[PDB]
């Protein structure tokens, strides 16, 4: 019901990798913003994502995080400044 880029990564992230587990932090409020360009400029810079899916299987690091960085690539051209991820298998986590 709000259409922002943390609803935006979620959607894209769930429909691609299908993650029985996906965490979407924005901390952009630490890291940017300021309250002379509130509410006329994009506050949705920084993001730490956690994506535990099956389809990670068989990658080495470079090629989940290159996958991820790829379905996210419009994000990085339109507001996204800083992406930290974690990628595993459930396998790989509890």
């Amino acid at each position: 019901a709000i259409e922002n880029r943390a609803s935006r990564m979620r959607e894209k992230l769930q429909k691609e990798l299908e993650p029985v587990e996906l965490v979407i932090e924005d901390v952009s409020y630490q890291h940017a913003g300021h309250a002379g360009m509130k509410g006329r400029t994009d506050d949705e810079t920084h993001f730490n994502v956690k994506i535990v899916s099956k389809g990670f299987e068989g990658m080495n690091l470079v090629k989940r995080h290159r996958l991820v960085y790829h379905l996210l690539r419009e994000e990085l051209d339109t507001g996204l400044h800083a992406l930290s991820i974690v990628s595993k298998t459930p396998s790989e986590s509890p």
